[PDB]
């Protein structure tokens, strides 16, 4: 592989930005959006205005075993950067686990001091859903 930086975000510092459901159904941030639901898709709100789509990756592609092509070729991101939806992200990732652990981990995430309101994705129009890439 020749694609991303070889350095990904570590648990420590993820953790250092992140929430409880006790500050979620606090936060006006948080007022309609809950984690934990099935899904290998993922998309953000309250994205930094500071960031691009290009800079998400060092979080999201944490997820990712990048020396394995199977695993990073079911993994994007685009960053909505402007109008009525600026600040919103998508992000599949190669496994419904990779999303429930990612949701555990990035919600609440202070990037540029705003704090990332992560969740499965709202909608998509997919005809069937993904599978594990090791012999499955």
């Amino acid at each position: 592989s020749d694609e991303m930086p070889s350095e990904c975000i570590s648990r420590r510092e993820l953790e250092k930005g992140r929430i409880s459901r006790e500050e979620m159904e606090t936060l006006s941030v948080f007022r309609s959006y809950e984690p934990g639901e099935p899904n290998c898709r993922i998309y953000v709100k309250n994205l930094a205005k500071h960031v691009q789509e290009k800079d998400l990756k060092y979080i999201f592609g944490r997820y990712v075993d990048f020396s394995s092509e199977t695993q990073r070729i079911m993994f994007d991101i685009r960053l909505m950067k402007e109008g009525r939806m600026k600040g919103q992200a998508f992000i599949g990732l190669p496994n419904e686990k990779a999303a429930a652990k990612a949701l555990k981990e990035a919600n609440g995430y202070v990037l540029f001091g705003k704090p990332m309101v992560v969740q499965f994705a709202r909608s998509a129009r997919p005809k069937q859903d993904p599978k594990e890439g090791k012999r499955k």
